[PDB]
């Protein structure tokens, strides 16, 4: 493919025609001859073709004109249209760059920003580019949110996002390129250990992980085809189905179990009936046998009948024990072929279970909590590219989108009042909770996790309250969790060409504990997830002790001499973090991909314009739960605001 094509895929746009949005603010296109609008997309195209190979500078209007070739560098006005398009909705000039244009200096319309992760900062840098006052109120020490890295050291490990999911159409490679972030491919092989430190045979490995892919695409099936959603009254969860398709191969197994048992007895009932008639028949020569012992003309006579009878039984014999061969032969293969004993045998349902949990932790949230219908919803956005790994701390990221910002860490939101002639947000410091702080503003931009926004009672309290439909999608929405545990050593006692390895547990209910380990950073440093059930209960283990269970497994596999005690450990509690309440959000059995774009939607006071705005990835019904996601909805509602404040 060419280079303006790519930078609409890129883009996550259609190279070659207008999306709903772009037909909107460009209506004379639309009803405008086909030429026009191939030109249009020429230009789009081209624009963000300019910016994405050099995301470094700001891509202003002039130096677009002048480096488009004639004629589209002629029709300066559709030109101006473009770029302004583009930039207003972040598609261009967005993240961090080099201004050429320097900053307004006389601010347009205050805007607080509640939260200072990724979408928090990634709007603010959009409304100070577009020339607006903007502070972020930040409760913790730093900026990142759900981005936290640990440096002590050597050592660098990420605690909340870490993975970056393929670059194709992914914002992050923009970031990637302007922050200077090591990427690092993850290597896919992951072997298995069951719980006594044994690997797991390749041949269970390929076994057990292809029925996991077929388990999963059954309940597909029952939802997306026979519409099994709905089981008296309550929606059906993607655990309640994968307990199904379960148990009907359990029914499979045990019936062609009773198939094999039935012919096994039929033909024992067949040779047991043969062998009885064929003893009969052994008496009935038995005396034939005695008469022609005895033998004249009718004596003479009398041996050729004698013979001719004799023999003539003989061959009813002979010809049985001929079918008597071709049963028990037919037997003896049954006793040799059974079909399958169980299912699952009692390792391969525990091997099954990290599988399971491994899908516990992509979702944050024990299977048995998520929608059937929707929670993969977001499935056909999936960008294309390897996987990677941040090298040295997605940190990295937000600190440098935090730069020039106006940002009050240690600030606490208590309370955002918002009415139809402005806002107030009331915070307080964190180091001094008597010293309250109060910021007048136009608009509030919220982007609260959405475990603090679940939070009862609120940690936030709203004025007016939110509305109905507001607060039924906040509880709706499900809202997972997900933990590390950070282990740091003096050497590496691992397999060093190996990302990741698995620990098997004994347990469906703690299928989630300690149960994958990424070893991902220069310095010897290993991660173990804690997912599912497990996740949300080992946050009341004091450190000590689950890094204590962390050796335990490591020993397992490697040795009890081989693993030192580490130097620095670090477990992360995303649940009892009262600034996060949980790790990140997932489609909860009753909801569905509509509640995030419900979440996105701004409040407006009654009788009006709109002065409470919505980000975060809980915003973003594409790209949820992700920090890409996080980024698009701090630009998308930084257009937003942008729009309502300065015009569309
Ligand atoms: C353990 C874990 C692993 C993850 N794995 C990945 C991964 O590899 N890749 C990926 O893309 N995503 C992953 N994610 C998800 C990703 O990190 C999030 O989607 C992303 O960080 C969303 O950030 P946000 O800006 O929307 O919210 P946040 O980062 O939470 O920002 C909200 C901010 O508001 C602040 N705040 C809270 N309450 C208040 C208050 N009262 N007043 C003021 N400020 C307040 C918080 O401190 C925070 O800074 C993971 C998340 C976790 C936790
Ligand atoms: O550590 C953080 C993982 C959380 C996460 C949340 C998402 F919504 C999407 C992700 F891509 C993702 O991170 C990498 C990942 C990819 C596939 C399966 C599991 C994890």
């Amino acid at each position: 493919m060419s280079g303006v094509e790519g930078a609409a895929f890129q883009s996550r746009l259609p190279h070659d025609r207008m999306t709903s949005q772009e037909a909107a603010c460009f209506p004379d296109i639309i009803s405008g001859p086909q030429q026009t609008q191939k030109v249009f997309l020429f230009i789009r195209n081209r624009t963000l073709q300019l910016w994405l190979d050099n995301p470094k500078i700001q891509l202003t209007f002039e130096a677009t004109l002048q480096q488009l070739e004639a004629p589209y560098n002629s029709d300066t006005v559709l030109v101006h249209r473009v770029h302004s398009y583009l930039e207003r909705h972040g598609l261009i000039n967005f993240g961090i760059y080099k201004r050429i244009k320097p900053l307004p200096t006389k601010k347009t319309g205050k805007v607080i920003i509640i939260g200072s992760g990724v979408s928090g900062l990634a709007a603010a840098r959009q409304l100070q580019s577009f020339g607006m006052d903007v502070t972020l109120l930040e409760a913790r020490d730093r900026v990142g949110g759900r981005v936290a890295t640990f440096r002590k050291g050597n050592y660098v490990a990420d605690l909340g996002a870490m993975v970056v999911t393929g670059l194709g159409g992914n914002p992050m490679a923009v970031v990637s390129k302007q922050v200077n972030m090591e990427l690092a491919k993850i290597k896919q092989k992951c072997p298995l250990y069951e719980a006594n430190g044994q690997a797991v045979p390749k041949e269970k490995d390929e076994m057990v992980e292809q029925e996991f892919n077929r388990l999963l695409e059954a309940t597909s099936y029952l939802s997306h085809q026979l519409d099994f959603n709905v089981l008296n009254n309550k929606p059906v969860s993607l655990g309640q189905a994968l307990e199904v398709v379960i148990q009907l191969q359990e029914k499979h197994v045990k019936d062609e179990q009773i198939e094999h048992w039935k012919k096994i007895v039929k033909t024992q009932e067949e040779l047991k009936e043969l062998l009885n008639k064929m003893v009969n028949l052994k008496e009935k020569i038995k005396e034939l046998h005695q008469q022609y012992k005895e033998a004249d003309i009718t004596a003479e006579f009398l041996v050729k009948s004698k013979h001719r009878d004799l023999t003539a039984l003989c061959k009813e014999y002979d010809e049985l024990a001929e079918t008597q061969g071709k049963l028990e032969e037919k037997l003896q293969e049954l006793e040799a072929n059974p079909p399958s004993d169980v299912y699952l045998s009692s390792r391969d349902r525990q091997i099954l279970d990290w599988h399971f949990a491994n899908l516990e932790f992509a979702n944050a949230t024990p299977l048995s909590t998520l929608s059937l219908k929707h929670w993969d919803q977001d499935d056909d956005f999936e960008f294309t590219g390897s996987h990677l790994t941040v090298r040295n701390g997605y940190s990295c990221v937000p600190v440098a989108l935090a730069e020039g910002l106006d940002i009050k860490l240690n600030t606490a939101v208590r309370q955002v009042r918002y009415t139809a002639s402005g806002c107030e947000v009331i915070a307080v410091n964190t180091r001094s909770t008597s010293q309250t702080f109060i910021y007048k503003c136009d608009a509030v931009l919220c982007t609260l996790p959405l475990g603090v926004l679940k939070q009862q009672p609120p940690a936030v309290q709203f004025v007016p309250p939110l509305p109905e439909w507001k607060t039924s999608a906040v509880q709706r929405m499900g809202f997972g969790n997900l933990n590390k545990v950070v282990l740091c050593f003096d050497r590496v006692f691992w397999d060093p060409s190996v990302n990741l390895f698995g620990h098997v547990g004994s347990t469906t209910a703690s299928r989630g504990e300690l149960f994958l380990f990424w070893n991902l950073y220069k310095a010897p440093i290993l991660l173990a997830l804690v997912a599912g059930e497990a996740a949300g209960i080992m946050e009341n283990i004091s450190d000590d002790v689950i890094v204590g269970r962390c050796l335990a497994i490591l020993k397992g596999i490697f040795g009890s001499s081989a693993v030192p005690q580490p130097k620095e450990t670090v477990v992360s509690r995303w649940r009892a973090d009262p600034w996060a309440r949980g790790s990140y959000s997932y489609v909860a059995a009753g909801s569905s991909g509509n509640d995030y774009d419900l979440m996105a939607q701004p409040i407006t006071p009654g009788p009006p314009i709109p002065r409470l705005f919505f980000a975060g990835e809980h915003t973003i019904r594409n790209y949820p739960a992700t920090v890409h996601g996080a980024l698009l909805s701090g630009l998308r509602e930084a257009g937003r605001i942008a729009d309502q404040f300065l015009g569309a």
